[PDB]
C-alpha cells in the first residue's frame, strides 16, 4: 500500500516517527516550482508564489512537489511516506515551471518565510553564484531562528575545485550533498569546504504533478530529508534554536570520508534527536 524510499530508513528517520516525532505542528515552506496542493499523499496547509502567471498549488514542473514529498508524503495507505509526515507544509512557489527563477524572487520567497513564522525553510536550487540581498535574506531567516537548509550541488569534483553553489555556499545554510542507497556519495554531488552533511540524494521515489510518484536524481532530493529531519528533531526537542538543531545534525553524523566530499557524513535524524 504505502512505499517507504529508501532514504527514510537509510538516515533512521523510521526509528523516530516509532516514538511519536512526526513533525507535528512545525512549518516548513518548499521554496520551489510550486506544489501539486491537490496531491493525495500530500497537504499544503498554505503559502504564496512570487512567480508571474502561477499560483503556489500548482506545480508545472514536478520538482517542487518531488521534493516536498520526500519532507512530508501523508503517513497513509497510499503512495509514499516523508520524514516529517505531520509537518505543516508551506508551498513557496519562487521557480517556474522550466526549474529557473529570479534572485529577487527567491529573497521574496525567503522574506515571506521568516515573516510569516515558517521554522525550516528548505532550498533545493541554487546556481554559481549568489546575491548582496540574498546572503542578507539567509543570515536574517537564520538569526530570526529559522533552519535554512539547501542543496549542495550537481556539480561533481572538478579535482579541487568547490563546486558548492548558492545559497548553500552561505554559512548561515546548511549545504546537502547526496548519497545513493549504498550510502556512497554519488558522481553528481557537489564537493566543497562548504558540503556540510549528506542525504539521499541518487533515486529518490516520490510524490509527483498529477496526483503519481517518480523517481529522481539530485542534491536537490538529498536536502529535503534534512529539512524533513530539522522538523523531526524539532518536534523531539520545540525550544531548540535553530543553531543546536544545525550542530546535532552535523555532529551526530555518520562518518563516510574526507568532509571535502562528504562535510560531516550520512545524517542520523535517530542520534540528532537524542
Ligand atoms: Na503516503
Ligand atoms: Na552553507
Amino acid at each position: 500500500a504505502q512505499t517507504v524510499p529508501y532514504g527514510i530508513p537509510l538516515i533512521k528517520a523510521d526509528k523516530v516517527q516509532a516514538q511519536g516525532f512526526k513533525g507535528a505542528n512545525v512549518k516548513v515552506a518548499v521554496l520551489d516550482t510550486g506544489i501539486q496542493a491537490s496531491h493525495p499523499d500530500l497537504n499544503v496547509v498554505g503559502g504564496a508564489s512570487f512567480v508571474a502567471g502561477e499560483a503556489y498549488n500548482t506545480d508545472g514542473n514536478g520538482h517542487g512537489t518531488h521534493v516536498a514529498g520526500t519532507v512530508a508524503a501523508l503517513d497513509n495507505t497510499t503512495g509514499v511516506l516523508g520524514v516529517a509526515p505531520s509537518v505543516s507544509l508551506y508551498a513557496v512557489k519562487v521557480l517556474n515551471s522550466s526549474g529557473s527563477g529570479s534572485y529577487s524572487g527567491i529573497v521574496s520567497g525567503i522574506e515571506w518565510a521568516t515573516t510569516n513564522g515558517m521554522d525550516v525553510i528548505n532550498m533545493s536550487l541554487g546556481g554559481a553564484s549568489g546575491s548582496t540581498a540574498m546572503k542578507q535574506a539567509v543570515d536574517n531567516a537564520y538569526a530570526r531562528g529559522v533552519v535554512v537548509v539547501a542543496a549542495a550541488g550537481n556539480s561533481g569534483n572538478s579535482g579541487s575545485t568547490n563546486t558548492i553553489g548558492y545559497p548553500a555556499k552561505y554559512d548561515s545554510v546548511i549545504a546537502v550533498g547526496a548519497v545513493d542507497s549504498n550510502s556512497n556519495r554519488a558522481s553528481f554531488s557537489s564537493v566543497g569546504a562548504e558540503l556540510e552533511v549528506m542525504a539521499p540524494g541518487a533515486g529518490v521515489y516520490s510524490t509527483y504533478p498529477t496526483n503519481t510518484y517518480a523517481t529522481l536524481n539530485g542534491t536537490x532530493m538529498a536536502s529535503p530529508h534534512v529539512a524533513g529531519a530539522a522538523a523531526l528533531i524539532l518536534s523531539k526537542h520545540p525550544n531548540l534554536s535553530a543553531s543546536q538543531v544545525r550542530n546535532r545534525l552535523s555532529s551526530t553524523a555518520t562518518y563516510l570520508g574526507s568532509s571535502f566530499y562528504y562535510g560531516k557524513g550520512l545524517i542520523n535524524v535517530e542520534a540528532a534527536a537524542q
